[PDB]
């Protein structure tokens, strides 16, 4: 990882390592351009589960305020999205992907947010453990160090 | 939930990087000691940080002999070598090398390089002192990932 000098290779590594790390159903990188508008840029998904790129998922074309919360280091660890008080529109974004559990960590260095590293469990609800959250978020941070290095180099 | 209050990836000071490497490494492995042996610009290495379990000797409390020049064994680590030694008294080490570790009461010895693109920042080292100990593949991978993360942050300091 530390040696990668290509954006897409980094994103695909993160996504493979993340799913391996958590043994969950899907890991995704939702990456931000300069306007903090985001797109799904990579996905690792267990066989048989829906792939993001096969769906049309609505996503408002502006930077919503949760972007700033992640930028400051918010982590979302949701055991079951149907019990978490999500908006209907948000549930509708995750429904096609058959999400139950939702773990969202920032890929951020010095308050520059490169993206979000996201895990889903689809088969059933899943309580994310502290040590999984720590390891997944260290993976995000390492990926972020190498994304940032791209600019320097 | 929230990212940790201090992150290795957010450190912007050399010595802080070494001290968090050594704290996190000893917690990861639950071993007796973790050190960083860091290289200066002339490839001279120095123990710059240590985290050690209660009751075991501290590196800085000892006089450990160490040839003033860069030895040949350094190149193997620059190139990515890892040494994982279950019991240093049964590993065919030289007497002089044994005498560097005796004062620290080392039995097991794990050595991973802190290296990016052929720049060797140091070695991250773990000791078990209480008993011999066979380092597991999972431990070696995790310890080595920590070392590489530390190396990314040392490198960044140059750029910054
Ligand atoms: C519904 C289209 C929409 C309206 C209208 C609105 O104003 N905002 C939403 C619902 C909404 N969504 C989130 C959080 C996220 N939205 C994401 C967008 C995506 N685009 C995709 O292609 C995709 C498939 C993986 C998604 C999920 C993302 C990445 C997030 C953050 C991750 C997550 O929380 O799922 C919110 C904020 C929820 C909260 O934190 O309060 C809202 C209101
Ligand atoms: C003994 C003074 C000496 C002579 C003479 C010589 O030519 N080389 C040695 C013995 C020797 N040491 C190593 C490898 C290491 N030596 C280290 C130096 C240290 N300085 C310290 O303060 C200290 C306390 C922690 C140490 C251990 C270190 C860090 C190493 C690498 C890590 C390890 O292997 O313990 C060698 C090379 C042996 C090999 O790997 O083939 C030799 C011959």
């Amino acid at each position: 990882l530390s040696e990668l000098r290509d954006r897409q290779a980094i994103f695909e590594t993160l996504v493979a390592k993340g799913r391996e790390l958590l043994a969950c159903d899907r890991v995704i990188v939702y990456a931000f351009d300069d306007n903090y508008v985001g797109t799904v840029v990579a996905e690792s998904v267990a066989e048989g589960w829906p792939q993001a790129r096969d769906q049309v998922i609505e996503d408002p074309c502006f930077r919503e305020h949760w972007v700033e919360a992640y930028r400051q280091g918010r982590i979302q660890a949701t055991t079951d999205i149907f019990k978490a008080g999500l908006t209907e529109c948000h549930l509708n974004q995750l429904r096609p992907l058959k999400v139950r559990a939702n773990l969202v960590v920032p890929m951020v260095i010095d308050d520059q947010l490169f993206g979000l590293l996201i895990a889903h469990q689809c088969s059933e609800p899943r309580q994310w453990q502290e040590i999984e959250i720590d390891q997944f978020s260290e993976l995000a941070s390492t990926g972020s160090l190498v994304l940032e290095r791209l600019h320097f180099l």
